[PDB]
């Protein structure tokens, strides 16, 4: 169940502070299936905000306290009762210690005090991994939560693309991308930059030199590459096949809309605003063919032990992502388009406790 670090040998693609990135590798001899997994942890989108991550979210910036191994949970785990999906694949955790939402090129300098680096680590994990197994996949899916899974939608097409400028047009790159679909939307109270959604990529992406997919790029040009951060923007111009799971009410999304459900009877203005919220992520899916999107209030799925237990119009999370698997060779009882309908945070009967 254990995945075990390596390094990156390649000692220039660095965390923040510098340290060497690396990745979480458990093989499975067996299998032509290979799964690279994006943490998250938000972001910091100025010198003096990153300087408090480092003093208490240090992991999140630097290599130097990580642990040797880590339990393979959810779709990482190699046992089936666990992970009825991909269960026999070859497993990568990709930890997050770039704090760039996985978009950095930008090496730590004398005119930089961090590294920001994601997209440069997310290649270099994919380039060192051909050479333990990797060249010989079928399938590669990039997958991540949070910050991870906007993460996906940002390097999918990268990864499709240097692998087929290094000679492997065979394996077929996918996306799968879990809790990163944000609405750029008004908070339901004003603050000071719990940055608004808009203001905090902006102010990031030109900090960490962020890059964003070409097709994206090119829609929204200079100094407006911002917008390519948001799924409902970005999700169109991508060549991958992407699956995109997201909770209705995602925790991440309110609390940067300033809104706190501390109790007490919610009043009108705020039922509503809620009640919007999840009408407009339900919208921004409904041409999002492979999707699971449960009218939860709740944060990531996908690597936590009890993932299988949601379910969607009767389907759960693992079933639906079978049934994507079967599509990509109008399936009978699979669906892979599961979208709940009903307006409330836990209206439906599966959403975690
Ligand atoms: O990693 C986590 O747990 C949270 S990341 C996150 C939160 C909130 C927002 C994000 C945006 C883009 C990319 C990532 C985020 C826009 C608004
Ligand atoms: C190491 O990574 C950097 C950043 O992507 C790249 O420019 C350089 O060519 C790499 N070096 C080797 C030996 O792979």
């Amino acid at each position: 169940e254990d995945l075990r670090l390596h390094l990156l040998l390649n000692t220039s693609v660095t965390c923040n502070d510098g340290s060497p990135a690396g990745y979480y590798l458990k093989e499975s001899r067996g299998s032509r299936r290979w799964l690279l997994f994006l943490e998250g942890g938000w972001y910091c989108f100025n010198r003096e905000n990153c300087d408090s991550r480092y003093d208490t979210m240090r992991r999140l910036m630097s290599s130097r306290d990580w642990p040797r191994t880590r339990t393979g949970t959810g779709i990482l785990s190699s046992q089936p009762e666990e992970n009825p999906y991909w269960w026999n694949a070859n497993m990568v955790f990709i930890p997050y210690c770039s704090s760039d939402v996985w978009s950095g090129a930008s090496s730590k300098s004398e005119k930089n005090e961090y590294a920001f680096m994601g997209a440069l680590i997310i290649q270099e994990v994919v380039r060192e991994l051909l050479g333990r197994g990797l060249s010989g996949a079928k399938v590669l899916l990039l997958a991540g939560s949070s910050a991870g899974g906007t993460g996906v939608l940002l390097n999918v097409d990268r990864v499709a693309e240097q692998l087929e400028k290094l000679g492997y047009p065979a394996i077929q790159v996918r996306g799968l991308a879990d809790s990163g679909w944000f609405l750029d939307n008004k908070q339901y109270r004003h603050t000071d930059c719990t940055c608004a959604p808009t203001e905090a990529i902006r102010r990031g992406i030109r900090y960490w030199n962020g890059v964003v997919p070409e097709r994206c790029r090119r829609q929204f040009q200079e100094g407006e590459e911002w917008n390519c951060f948001f799924g409902y923007k970005v999700y169109p111009t991508l060549r991958s096949p992407v699956f995109v799971v997201q909770w209705l009410f995602d925790e991440a999304q309110l609390t940067v809309d300033n809104v706190h459900l501390t109790g007490q009877p919610v009043q009108e203005g705020l039922r509503l605003y809620i009640q919007n919220l999840g009408r407009e992520l339900r919208h921004t899916l409904k041409d999002v063919p492979a999707s699971f999107a449960p009218a939860c209030l709740s944060h990531e799925i996908i690597i936590r032990s009890h993932w299988t237990d949601v379910q969607v119009k009767g389907t759960s999370l693992p079933r639906a992502l079978h049934c994507w698997d079967r599509s990509l060779h109008p399936l009978k009882g699979c669906p892979v388009h599961l979208v709940d309908s009903c307006p409330w945070p836990h209206c439906n009967p599966s959403c975690p406790t």
